[PDB]
């Protein structure tokens, strides 16, 4: 899976106004205030939510994402059609292939209804590998010599696919670190 690693970017077009994106385009973090930006149909109005910029009709493609320290996150990557207004459920049966961490040590999977998750070692790092033609995408934890973690299957995909991002709130005020896109 190593072998089809792929160069992603953070598209600033959708990112919620709270979110901070470094320079490079390899790091988001939810900041303490708001943000002026243009009130445009890409954006995420609601929830701390930022795309990959690229789209994907097709072939093998794989990218790795620190979360060391983070007390939750969640990744996945979904339909460029997916709803960008307002709240909703991150599930396949609306087009979001995911899984997140939230309360602290409580890992889940975006079947509707969720499936909770027993890995032994906590993933510091998580790769993503997505097979357009074989309408699947898996999760590995990079800490524990490449586990799996879990799969989607038999997605069908008919449109453009795209990388998709949340550094989760900070309720709690101990999940300030970012998702860092890592080599
Ligand atoms: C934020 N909190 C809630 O809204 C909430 C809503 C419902 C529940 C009820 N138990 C099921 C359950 C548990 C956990 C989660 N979750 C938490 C984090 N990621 C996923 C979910 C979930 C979340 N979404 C959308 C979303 C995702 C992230 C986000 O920013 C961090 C904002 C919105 N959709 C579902 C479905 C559902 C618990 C918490």
């Amino acid at each position: 899976h190593h072998h089809h690693m792929v160069h992603i970017t953070l598209d600033p077009d959708t990112a919620n106004p709270w979110l901070i994106l470094s320079e490079d385009r390899r790091q988001v973090r939810l900041g303490d205030t708001q943000q002026s930006i243009p009130g445009n149909e890409e954006r995420f109005d609601s929830y701390p939510m930022v795309l990959g910029a690229q789209h994907f009709h097709s072939g093998k493609h794989y990218w790795e994402v620190d979360v060391t320290g983070k007390e939750a996150w969640d990744l996945g990557v979904c339909r460029d059609s997916v709803r960008r207004k307002g709240h909703f459920l991150l599930s396949s049966k609306s087009g979001f292939w995911t899984i997140w961490l939230w309360n602290k040590q409580k890992y889940e999977a975006g079947t509707y209804p969720q499936t909770p998750l027993h890995l032994q070692v906590p993933p510091c790092q998580v790769g993503i590998f997505l097979d357009y033609e074989a309408g699947m995408v898996s999760f590995y934890n990079i800490t524990d010599h490449g586990s799996l973690i879990y799969s989607f299957s038999e997605c069908a995909f008919t449109g453009p696919l795209r990388p998709f991002f949340s550094p989760g709130f900070n309720d709690g005020g101990k999940n300030t670190a970012p998702l860092t896109l890592c080599p």
